């Protein structure tokens, strides 16, 4: 049974996973939102950030650890592929993303000169991940899953964050319109979000 | 199982794929590797050229404590992370810790050298020895990380425990608490069988 409390930030894309997530599985929860910020907050988590999950006695922080508990308690629909070797293969994904891209999302989200360095390592990584979506659907092809749940609040702030993509990056836009189009996406977004865009 | 492991002779994030392997009593096939030489392959298969790397049939897997969820999953006995999904998350997070309070640290002693990468380690070890030592009390009263029941999280912190004369840390007395938990781990006979004649060298 669901007693799932998410504590998000208004325009936190670490956040926006979750949140995405909590709409995708359709179950119960609460959203509070963070405004970076109450003491329980250091409290819930010793790094000081959200999203922080609270169900009973647990409190989960880090979004991938948040989603892959979710993902489990509901497991409808199916975000990490039920097969061992895929679900393997996703989660090195998943931390290749977090390695390769969202440490730049961090240093964009949380930090001048370091901000350009950024931008450009995203750009440059984006354009390796393009070529995927000549012939994918989503990252794993046909069926959504968790890479694109995580990369989705990324592709959001492309321009928010003031990123710009090679040539080679159209089929990566309209993969990430396919994101955009899910209604919990539309239903997870934030009013703040939405003005991203 | 058709199981092979690249494995780092004194790699300490090999080594907890390694104790993965024997605790589990599977069939496997090791592939020795050797760092001052590394073969062109391991950048092929990995191309963060890294070791550890399992390769199963047209599965390639690098990063230890993803190779050891696999192995964990393709082969449940015995279960090193928790059923309960409550549990298995706490696990979880408590790993992601380690990766990021620890061995962060254990990687630029491991990885980092010459004379540039001195500064860099005296930090790595100041902060691996304070870590550890705020650990240390949970060791009072619990056999193993979890508790009584021997865990992943012992599987991923015993390498750097083991390594601890080898990086020049030296705990205060109050961490012995630890250091009898550790020797809890290592008294294991799979720990045993999956060290390497050199990483048997590391402690007088
Ligand atoms: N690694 C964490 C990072 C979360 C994070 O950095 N949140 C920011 C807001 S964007 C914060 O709360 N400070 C995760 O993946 O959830
Ligand atoms: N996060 C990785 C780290 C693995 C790693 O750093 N391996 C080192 C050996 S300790 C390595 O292969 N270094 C390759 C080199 O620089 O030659 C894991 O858990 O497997
Ligand atoms: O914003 C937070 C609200 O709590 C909202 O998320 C609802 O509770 C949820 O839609 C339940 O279905
Ligand atoms: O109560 C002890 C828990 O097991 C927990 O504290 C973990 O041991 C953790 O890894 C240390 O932070």
């Amino acid at each position: 049974g669901s007693m799932m409390v998410l504590y998000s930030g208004t325009t936190c894309p670490f956040s926006q996973r979750c949140r995405l997530v909590l709409f995708e599985k359709g179950m119960d929860f609460e959203i509070r939102d963070v405004d970076l910020k109450p003491e329980d907050i250091s409290v819930m988590n010793p790094y000081g950030q959200v999203p922080i999950l609270v169900e009973r006695d647990l409190i989960l922080y880090e979004s991938n650890i948040i989603n892959e508990y979710i993902d489990e308690r509901f497991p409808h629909p199916q975000l990490m592929p039920a097969d061992p070797v895929q679900r393997a293969r996703a989660r090195l994904f998943l931390l290749n993303f977090e390695k390769e891209l969202f440490v730049h999302v961090s240093t964009l989200e949380n930090e001048e000169k370091n901000h350009e360095k950024a931008r450009l390592a995203i750009r440059d990584r984006l354009t390796q991940l393009a070529p995927i979506f000549v012939k994918n659907k989503y990252m794993l092809g046909e069926e959504f899953s968790m890479l694109d749940v995580a990369i989705a609040p990324l592709l959001w702030r492309l321009d928010h964050y003031g990123i710009e993509l090679s040539k080679n990056a159209a089929p990566l836009m309209k993969y990430a319109e396919r994101i955009f189009s899910r209604p919990a996406y539309i239903e997870a977004l934030t009013p703040s979000e939405k003005v991203m865009r």
